[PDB]
């Protein structure tokens, strides 16, 4: 028996009862099913953790679940409705999101509007602050694939890796080469940097360390080059440009913490400015739904 808390109610459920609407999210491994709970009509994501599965993958699934289970009071973290434990599997019922920001950027082929990014920033900073203040968790993997959006207009931090070497591309300078390698810190400030990179990427439609061909090359650009700010040509508000600049402070000792970010005019304004994220999202997802083009043949050998 599964025990689900959804729609304000508690339900004793059987896993074979859930209507299977097909496999989902082949791009972030772990088996996940889109399912309908027939008693209510909610459509949910159900993760299947096999008893036979890779031990490292299961370890991460369980650690993440532990944090999600105790994060019900954060509006900005995807929720777990409950679990079913069987002889061979654990099925984890999760809130279904429509896409990640990585997928949105890919399907749009261009920028996400500032007003959406403002709502996103408020949600993600609040989720990261919650994780650290309430649970002592330093996320360590902030990036567009971990920022989820839905047709309701909600924006939430993903469960994947929520419980806390890294994705080069979003790594802070002090994760690559800290000014003091003995300081235990890890530190939240590294995630503030990754948020900044993410925002520049999404606001421009281009990851800001251009044309790197290897992981190490990107690390070199983080350390050697100026921080990659929002362009000034492009119509972004002064407040957004400042927020990004602050997040992309190279010296972590001078980079703001979440409590200071939460006072920044970019966040403060978007806590209450009305933005219709739901309509934006629906319109984008429909318009980018379908396209039909044959790939180029490899060039034949030529003796130069």
């Amino acid at each position: 028996t599964g025990y689900l808390t959804i729609g304000g109610q508690r339900y004793q459920a059987e896993i074979n009862d859930l209507e299977n609407l097909g496999e989902m999210g082949s791009g972030t491994c772990g088996q996940v099913w889109k399912m309908r709970f027939r008693k209510t009509g909610h459509v949910i994501a159900v993760k299947q953790m096999r008893r036979s599965g890779n031990k490292e993958e299961n370890k991460r699934i369980l650690m993440d679940l532990d944090v999600v289970l105790k994060s019900h009071d954060c509006p900005y973290i995807v929720q777990c409705f409950g679990t079913f434990i069987t002889n061979t599997d654990v099925f984890i019922a999760m809130e279904l999101m429509g896409t990640s920001a990585e997928k949105l950027k890919k399907r749009m082929q261009g920028p996400i509007p500032e007003r959406i990014l403002g709502k996103m920033t408020v949600a993600i900073v609040k989720a990261l602050y919650y994780l650290k203040e309430k649970h002592g968790v330093i996320h360590r993997d902030v990036k567009p694939s971990n920022i989820l959006l839905d047709e309701r207009g909600q924006i939430k931090l993903c469960d994947f890796g929520i419980s806390g070497a890294g994705c080069a591309a979003y790594m802070a300078p002090e994760r690559i080469d800290p000014p003091d390698p003995t300081k235990p810190d890890y530190d939240i400030r590294a995630d503030v940097w990754s948020l900044g990179i993410s925002l520049v990427e999404l606001a421009t439609g281009q990851f800001p360390y251009k044309n790197c061909k290897t992981d190490f090359e990107v690390l070199t650009k983080v350390l050697q080059e100026e921080p990659p700010l929002l362009p000034g040509h492009m119509g972004f508000s002064g407040d957004f440009q400042s927020f990004v600049k602050d997040c992309l402070t190279k010296d972590h000792r001078k980079r703001p913490k979440y409590n200071k970010l939460l006072e920044h005019s970019f966040i403060k304004r978007y806590e209450t400015l009305e933005v219709d994220v739901a309509s934006w999202f629906k319109d984008v997802m429909a318009k980018t739904e379908s396209p039909g083009v044959l790939s180029q043949p490899h060039l034949p050998f030529f003796r130069h």
